[PDB]
C-alpha cells in the first residue's frame, strides 16, 4: 500500500497511454476529435461528434495543464474549446446541442441538463487553464440557462427541443422506464456546479450548488442503505428497482468535494456523514476483494466489470481512505487499480482502455471511442490521485 509508488504508476500511465491515445483522435482537417473508435480499433474518421465527449476532452486536457503543466495538453484544450464555441454552441437558441456531424453540422439538436452540465465542467476547467474570461462567461450562461430555463421545484427537467421546449427525458432513462428524475443528470449538474463556483465566487451560484446537495440528501439518497434512487418519477419515486454501484461511488466523492464550499455546517456534516455511509455500503455489497461490480437492476445482479466504474472506484476508495484513515479503503483502491492494469488496459499497440470484461473476465465488444466513453472518467482517476496531498 506505497502511496507514492501508487501515484507515480498513475502518473506515468495517464502520460504514457491516455494522454498521447487521445491526442492521436485530434481532428485538424474539421476541427474536434474524431467521434468514434470500435472494438478493433478501426476509428471513423466521419463519424458524428457527441458533445459529452467533447466536453470531457475539453475538461480532461485542461485538467492536464491544470496539474501537469503540460503546453502541448493546453493546445489540445484550445481545440476542444474552439469546436465547443463554434460547433456546439447554438447560435439561434443558445446552450450545446447533443451531438454534430464531423463537419459540426448540427445532427441531434435537442437540449439536454447532462450536456449543458458537462459544458460548464468542461468551460470552467478550461477557464482554469487557459485565462480566457470568455470560457468562463459561456459557463455562467449555461448556468443562467439551467436555473431559468430547466429547473423546477424538485429539480431540473432533463431533456428539451432545441429551443427550449420541453421533451420526454429519453436520451437518460434506461431499462425500458421514462424516468423524469435520474439521479445521473442529477449528480453531474452537482458536479459542474462545484467546479463552477471553485472558480466563480457569486452568491447565485453558491445558492445553486447548495440546492441541489440538499437535494441529494433529502431526496435523492435513501437513508441508511449507502444507495441513491436511480430512475424516478418528478416526485423522486422510484420507477424501478435498482442499485448503481458505481453511480453510488461517484456520487459518494463528488458529494464529498462539494461539502468542502458549504456554509451550512449542519449541512456539511449529514453530507460527509452520508458520503462515507455509502462508501462503507459499497465496499461491503459491491467490491469482490479485486473490482466492483456493475448494477441491480430489479433481482439481476450485473457482475460485469466496467471501465468507468472500476475508475470511479479508485477515486471513491482513495477519497474514503482519506477521510477515514481505514487501511481498508486504500487497499481496495490500489487492488481495483491492479485489476484494471491487469483486464480493462489494452495491450494492443496505440490502444487505451477496453469498456469493459464480463464476470468471467473475458472481454465483450465495445466500442473504445463514442460518445459515452472518453477521456474524463479514466483520466480524473489518475488526475485526482495526484493532485491529493
Ligand atoms: O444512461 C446514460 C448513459 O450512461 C452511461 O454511463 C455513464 C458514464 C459515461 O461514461 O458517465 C456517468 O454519467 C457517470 O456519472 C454514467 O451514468 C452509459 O455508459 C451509457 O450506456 C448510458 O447511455
Ligand atoms: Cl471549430
Ligand atoms: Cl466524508
Ligand atoms: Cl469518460
Amino acid at each position: 500500500m506505497d502511496i507514492t509508488r501508487f501515484k507515480e504508476d498513475l502518473k506515468a500511465h495517464l502520460e504514457e497511454k491516455i494522454i498521447p491515445f487521445w491526442q492521436s483522435l485530434k481532428d485538424d482537417e474539421f476541427g474536434g476529435y474524431y467521434g468514434y473508435m470500435d472494438f478493433n480499433l478501426n476509428i471513423d474518421r466521419k463519424a458524428q461528434k457527441g458533445c459529452i465527449l467533447n466536453s470531457r476532452i475539453l475538461w480532461f486536457f485542461s485538467a492536464c495543464y491544470n496539474v501537469l503543466k503540460s503546453e502541448k495538453c493546453k493546445e489540445m484544450a484550445f481545440h476542444a474549446f474552439e469546436f465547443l464555441k463554434n460547433k456546439f454552441w447554438d447560435k439561434e437558441y443558445e446552450g450545446l446541442f447533443w451531438s454534430v456531424s464531423h463537419k459540426g453540422v448540427p445532427v441531434d439538436v435537442t437540449k439536454h441538463v447532462y450536456v449543458q452540465a458537462f459544458g460548464i465542467y468542461g468551460l470552467s476547467e478550461y477557464y482554469e487553464a487557459s485565462g480566457d474570461e470568455e470560457a468562463l462567461h459561456m459557463a455562467k450562461r449555461l448556468f443562467e440557462i439551467l436555473e431559468t430555463k430547466c429547473k423546477r421545484e424538485n429539480g431540473y427537467t432533463e431533456q428539451f427541443e432545441r429551443n427550449w421546449q420541453e421533451k420526454e427525458n429519453r436520451f437518460l432513462s434506461e431499462n425500458g422506464v421514462i424516468a423524469s428524475k435520474t439521479m445521473n443528470t442529477h449528480l453531474h449538474v452537482l458536479e459542474s456546479y462545484t467546479n463552477l463556483y471553485r472558480l466563480l465566487k457569486l452568491d447565485d451560484v453558491y445558492e445553486a450548488l447548495e440546492w441541489i446537495v440538499r437535494l441529494f440528501v433529502d431526496k435523492i439518497y435513501k437513508k441508511g442503505t449507502g444507495h441513491f434512487k436511480v430512475f424516478c418519477d418528478d416526485n423522486w419515486n422510484e420507477l424501478i428497482k435498482a442499485v448503481s454501484y458505481g453511480h453510488d461511488i461517484e456520487a459518494s466523492w463528488l458529494l464529498d468535494q462539494a461539502a468542502k464550499y458549504l456554509k451550512d455546517e449542519k449541512l456539511k456534516e449529514e453530507v460527509e456523514k452520508l458520503a462515507l455511509e455509502v462508501a462503507q455500503i459499497t465496499l461491503k455489497e459491491a467490491f469482490d476483494g479485486q473490482s466492483l461490480i456493475n448494477e441491480m437492476i430489479e433481482d439481476r445482479i450485473d457482475r460485469s466489470k466496467i471501465w468507468w466504474v472500476e475508475a470511479e472506484t479508485v477515486v471513491g476508495f482513495f477519497n474514503a481512505y482519506q477521510k477515514t484513515k481505514e487501511e481498508k479503503y486504500l487497499d481496495a483502491a490500489i487492488k481495483t487499480w491492479e485489476f484494471i492494469k491487469e483486464h480493462l488496459v489494452d495491450r494492443r499497440k496505440n490502444s487505451e482502455w477496453l469498456w469493459k470484461v464480463n464476470e468471467d473476465l473475458e472481454a465483450v465488444n465495445m466500442p473504445i471511442v463514442e460518445q459515452w466513453k472518453c477521456p474524463y472518467h479514466n483520466g480524473r482517476m489518475c488526475l485526482e490521485i495526484i493532485k491529493r496531498v
